[PDB]
């Protein structure tokens, strides 16, 4: 009934719950951290390399993440959930979860998939710089089929963004930073709507979500523009012109980013879209992946 969670209380929570994360779980002894190795960039310190073995000898090079001790009844609740509604999507365009590794009075560890190319805004930006325009629309493609996938389970992202998403060895993306795979710099988890306080990422929000915070699958979209916007640019920084505080009033005056050069001008216009001031007037992810496909496959100009 409780066969990976059997020696942790969890009494506090619905019993439904708790049955439901089971399958989430992994046995320390299928899991080996490495410590001494740290993810990439060393940017998130409490992420390391690891080695999942599997039911098999399957052994899985792994990204562990370590966080503190939740003692919050309502945040371990909130944990497990996002654990279970990770573990449980799938597709191809979606960072997956592999599970997490949960000890008594301790720190819980998210067990995560390697990217072996990292975040997508530094990958566009180095010397590994074989992709084309074509290839940077592939990649949109990718992310807004990702988002598709995400808005059909009716789950709002909240902060899309070029640094958000992940590439593996076959330079296939994978829309992150959702679920436990969050705020990945932060040794604290912290619940979608329990962090108070919290940094917005400013020049990547929607007109409505500037002056209500509230966001929403079109408020993604509005998102997933800024990141095409990025893309074409090769990782160019959105609105360096203007302050942070100024950003509100910038859009509210009809001013939106400029159209990068090579970028295709039908490209641009699913840009604009994105950027419409009624939030029902923009596409739906699902109609943005028809788009950037067709434009991507009569493309090579």
């Amino acid at each position: 009934l409780l066969q990976n969670t059997v020696h942790i209380d969890l009494s506090a929570l619905n019993p439904e719950l708790v049955q439901a994360v089971q399958h989430v779980v992994i046995g320390p002894s299928s899991l080996i951290v490495h410590f001494n190795e740290v993810i990439g960039r060393g940017h998130f310190g409490c992420v390391y390399h690891g080695t999942l073995l599997d039911n098999d000898g399957k052994k899985i090079h792994c990204a562990v993440k370590s966080l503190n001790r939740i003692t919050d009844i309502g945040e371990v609740s909130q944990f497990l959930t996002e654990g279970i509604i990770m573990k449980d999507f799938s597709h191809p365009n979606v960072l997956s979860l592999l599970g997490i590794c949960l000890r008594s009075e301790g720190s819980p560890l998210v067990v995560l998939p390697y990217m072996k190319h990292g975040d997508l805004r530094n990958f566009i930006r180095n010397e590994t710089h074989n992709p084309t325009v074509k290839d940077l629309i592939g990649f949109g493609l990718q992310v807004a089929k990702g988002m598709k996938y995400l808005a059909s389970k009716k789950f709002v992202h909240r902060d899309l963004a070029a640094r958000n998403c992940m590439l593996d060895e076959k330079f296939t993306v994978k829309v992150a930073d959702f679920g436990l795979a969050r705020d990945m710099y932060d040794k604290e988890y912290y619940s979608v709507h329990n962090k108070t306080g919290a940094k917005l990422p400013v020049k990547w929000m929607a007109l409505e979500s500037l002056q209500t915070q509230k966001f929403t699958t079109k408020s993604d979209v509005w998102s997933f523009g800024v990141l095409l916007w990025e893309l074409m640019t090769r990782g160019a920084p959105p609105y360096p012109d203007v302050n942070t505080f100024d950003i509100t009033v910038y859009l509210l005056q009809g001013r939106r980013l400029l159209q990068p050069e090579y970028c295709p001008d039908p490209l641009y216009e699913v840009m604009l879209k994105c950027w419409h001031p009624k939030a029902e007037m923009r596409p739906s992810f699902s109609e943005l992946v028809s788009r950037i496909s067709a434009i991507f496959s009569t493309f090579i100009g």
